[PDB]
């Protein structure tokens, strides 16, 4: 049957996804091949926040659960006011695969800010 759909997306690496993700929260918007790839981290984003929101402008949730970015569980988890880093620490995973990495808090929540304005 016809069920290789997820299979055939899962394809890339987990630490690629990752990597992308990072590259988009830091500088996105490239116009060779990068309009596509992360439109689809825009909308997956978009929605699944403004579905645990009120509307906009309201505190963001702090652990974004995406479990189907390329066939990759990806975990956001937005530091507490008790945290010294004050970074976001994202955790993609695949199976036998794990991959773990920080970003600036300034850089996510400004861009997850700006996510749900751009759904308007």
């Amino acid at each position: 049957g016809a069920g290789t759909s997820a299979a055939m997306r899962q394809a890339t690496s987990p630490k690629t996804i990752l990597e992308y993700i990072i590259n988009f929260f830091t500088c996105g918007g490239i116009r060779r091949r990068n309009e596509t790839q992360y439109q689809e981290l825009i909308e997956t984003m978009a929605e699944t926040l403004k579905s645990t929101m009120p509307d906009r402008g309201a505190p963001l949730p702090e652990n974004i659960i995406l479990d189907d970015m390329d066939g990759c569980r990806v975990e956001f988890n937005l530091p507490g006011e008790n945290n010294e880093a004050g970074q976001v620490i994202v955790r993609v995973s695949k199976g036998d695969h794990s991959e773990t990495r920080e970003i600036p808090l300034a850089s996510f929540e400004k861009i997850c800010r700006a996510l749900l304005f751009r759904c308007e």
